[PDB]
């Protein structure tokens, strides 16, 4: 019923990568260059059914998995979602759904994920200037449409939540704009440290605003308070406003690593296991696994092994290697 | 260059010189343990400085940049600028730093600087002289160590001061000794209280937090947060608005910092650890050394014996407290 890895972290959240198509070419993720007229995505059977996909919920949620997070791929581009978040509404366990998007088809598709019992999503949004915006996604699309987007999911009653990754000199410019855009709309923004990894290979700091350069920006332009933790291993460092009281947050993820209280499991769209959101090498195989006709006890034990294994810190690894590179 | 299981490199070593302390401090050295008829390490049972100097300038070849001096209490030993004399004299160690309660300073700061020690961190737990005597358990006044931090000072010393905050006992000397140190010019440094509990996850109930000294500190002054100087730096600074003097919070249990962890230690009676909190005893260096070994077999042992450390103790406690919340 708890499961503890090498370095004696709990299995609590599963990240279901849902599909490996986009409708954007954002460079840092997938650049056209590699993504282009010539990419060959999984053919569409090589993906996992929302049947098997809520099998496997099902028995992480009888090891310890309390926290489903949808995404992809842009997830809302996989057909018929909407099934998938009922049936993972029915699982004994799961206390929360949420869905990582960039937000362009919510009013397409966020009725139908409201019906079936979504109530949280995260907009990822890299600026709010519409020509920036443009040459980050690399589809045209503009930040004025994803902002409507945002405004029609929070209208039938989904919670928005915004996040946006900081590039040195490309959208770092965008802060103190976001911050006042979604202050005056009352929703919460998280501004997230870029993660490139160098020739040596620690973290490559060239486009990187760390949250302790970002902060000072931010206390030039508004006048706030740090927020005490919710909760013991808390990512996000929160303020909030003096005004008004609403909260923003800030991501570590160079300058602060954080692997230690790390308690996620991913499946990919093509259906692999892996202990870690990065991760070069392929994963065992859960779909061949589950298709080649496995008892649900042979699967829970399975998976019960492959956490028990589990020593990935790939953050905390390249954090060690900058320390070691600034010899 | 040499780096452990996790990938971290040496640049650090603590060195104990002396199991003897002129303390009690309960949470240290308690009275009861630690009384009369408690025989500490026969003078020949400690490294000698030979060994020591020798055991550092083999480290320094192994990457070691910096040697932290501590026990104990540092200042009991012996001839102790003798020892601060020859390892200033490794070109591999840049910096030697003193860890004291401060309380020899007046007796043997002066010969210390002159044997090449710049910097000393000087512990002291409370600012209220009652308070201080209570958790000493030796009767020695706030005052006296304050008039010590004075003189280390004005012959040169940089000083720091550590303050290990516990809720029931030292909560209310956070701002008394923030303003005192501010018109002094020093840097203070507040401690998370490290307890480990029954579950073996972090024990929270004499904790307070680097986040709940914030708030504290934020009604009684104006406060600016200081960029980290450089990547992994482990306190979070801050400066006061009007004179610009810095002070640190270290976040030992909210947010512990292994990945970053580049320190060997060496024990008053010879042994090495990987870990400043260690169950299992060490690789026996005295013995090793005392046996009849060359610089390179003393190298070797010791690059194995960093190549093969996993230590992660406050991780361990950090990711066991996660299992707890459950
Ligand atoms: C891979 S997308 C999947 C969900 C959806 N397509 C979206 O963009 O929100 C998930 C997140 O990965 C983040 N990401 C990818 N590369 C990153 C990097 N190098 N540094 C920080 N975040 C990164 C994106 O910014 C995005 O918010
Ligand atoms: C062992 S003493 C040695 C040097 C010198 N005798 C002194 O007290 O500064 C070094 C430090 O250990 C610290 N210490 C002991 N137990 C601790 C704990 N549970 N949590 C945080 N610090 C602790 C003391 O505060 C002291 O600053
Ligand atoms: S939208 Fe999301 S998945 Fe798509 S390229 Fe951009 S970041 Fe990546
Ligand atoms: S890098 Fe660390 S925190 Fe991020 S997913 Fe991997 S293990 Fe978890
Ligand atoms: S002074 Fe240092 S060594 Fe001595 S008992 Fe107190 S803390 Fe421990
Ligand atoms: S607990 Fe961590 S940081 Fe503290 S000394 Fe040990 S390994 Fe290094």
């Amino acid at each position: 019923e708890q499961i503890k890895d090498k370095l004696g972290r709990p299995i609590r959240d599963l990240a279901l990568s849902v599909t490996d198509r986009c409708n954007f070419r954002c460079d840092y993720c997938m650049p056209k260059e590699v993504f282009g007229d010539d990419f060959v995505f999984l053919p569409k059977n090589e993906l996992l059914t929302f049947d098997e996909m809520a099998r496997i919920a099902k028995v992480y949620a009888e090891l310890g998995v309390k926290k489903i997070r949808i995404t992809g791929g842009e997830p809302l581009m996989r057909r018929d979602l909407d099934v998938l978040i009922a049936k993972l509404n029915q699982i004994d366990g799961i206390e929360d759904i949420g869905l990582t998007t960039n937000g362009l088809l919510l009013k397409k598709h966020g009725q139908k994920l409201y019906d079936a019992g979504l109530r949280r999503i995260n907009v990822s949004l890299d600026a709010i200037d519409d020509t920036l915006f443009q040459s980050i996604n690399n589809r045209n699309i503009k930040a004025t449409t994803i902002l409507e987007q945002i405004d029609y999911a929070t209208s039938i009653g989904l919670n928005v939540k915004v996040n946006v990754v900081i590039q040195k000199g490309i959208n770092d410019d965008q802060i103190i704009p976001m911050l006042e855009y979604f202050k005056d709309k009352h929703i919460e923004i998280r501004f997230i440290e870029f993660m490139d990894v160098g020739n040596d290979n620690g973290w490559d700091f060239s486009k990187v605003v760390t949250k302790d350069e970002m902060l000072t920006m931010i206390e030039q332009h508004f006048e706030i308070d740090p927020v005490e933790p919710k909760y013991f291993g808390e990512v996000a460092k929160y303020y909030r406003h003096k005004d008004n009281g609403v909260q923003f947050g800030l991501i570590t993820s160079v300058s602060q690593s954080f692997c230690s209280t790390c308690t996620a499991a991913a499946l990919s769209s093509d259906g692999k296991f892996y202990g870690c959101l990065f991760a070069t090498v392929d994963g065992f195989n859960v779909k061949a696994f589950i298709r080649s006709g496995v008892t649900d006890e042979e699967l829970k034990e399975q998976f019960k092994a492959l956490w028990q294994i589990r020593d990935d810190r790939y953050s905390d690894e390249r954090t060690a290697q900058t320390v070691a590179n600034r010899q």
